[PDB]
């Protein structure tokens, strides 16, 4: 029937993660969505030829440690770290979403996937090959990302699904 598949995108304001989601979902680029409107949206769709239900948990709100929010994080299966490439201190910042997310699943490997959005703009300040990286740091993969034109969206997010099939064997 279908796979259902928990997937949490995190990453430092501003980044993209409201933009990205909401191109998976619903097909629109939006400009200004609400910074703090954290919630959870489901998308039925065919990867690979499996029907999967994706449970995509937004993150927003403010920064913070909380038991309810940890087991709200915790139910991820897979997780999408996002900075943006034109924002030096959200690229800085992956490593301490990579850390929460490890405390709370209490696993040293849990099916990320590292992804460099606003990849439409000249402003440049994060390369490619640094990202790749810090990628091959982890051992997950790497994405670019456009939420304003769609470029590797829908890929970022597949290429998750996919890791968290592995990590199943
Ligand atoms: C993201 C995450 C993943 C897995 C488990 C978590 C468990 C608890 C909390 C988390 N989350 C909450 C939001 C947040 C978080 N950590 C930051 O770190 C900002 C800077 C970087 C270095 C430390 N810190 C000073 N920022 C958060 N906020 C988001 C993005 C900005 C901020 C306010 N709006 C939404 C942590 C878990
Ligand atoms: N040029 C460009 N702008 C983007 C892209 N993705 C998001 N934005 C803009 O960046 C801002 C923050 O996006 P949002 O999804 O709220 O980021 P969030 O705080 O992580 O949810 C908004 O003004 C978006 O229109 C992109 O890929 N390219
Ligand atoms: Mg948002």
């Amino acid at each position: 029937g279908m796979t259902e598949y928990k997937l949490v995108v995190v990453g430092a304001d501003g980044v993209g993660k409201s933009a990205l989601t909401i191109q998976l979902i619903q097909n629109h680029f939006v400009d200004e969505y609400d910074p703090t409107i954290e919630d959870s949206y489901r998308k039925q769709v065919v990867i690979d030829g499996e029907t999967c239900l994706l449970d995509i948990l937004d993150t927003a709100g403010q920064e913070e440690y909380s038991a309810m929010r940890d087991q709200y994080m915790r139910t991820g299966e897979g997780f999408l770290c996002v900075f943006a490439i034109n924002n030096t201190k959200s690229f800085e910042d992956i490593h301490h979403y990579r850390e929460q997310i490890k405390r709370v699943k209490d696993s040293e490997d849990v099916p990320m996937v590292l992804v460099g959005n606003k990849c439409d703009l000249p402003s440049r300040t994060v390369d490619t090959k640094q990202a790749q990286d810090l990628a091959r740091s982890y051992g997950i993969p790497f994405i670019e990302t456009s939420a304003k034109t769609r470029q590797g969206v829908d890929d970022a997010f597949y290429t998750l699904v996919r890791e968290i099939r592995k990590h199943k064997e």
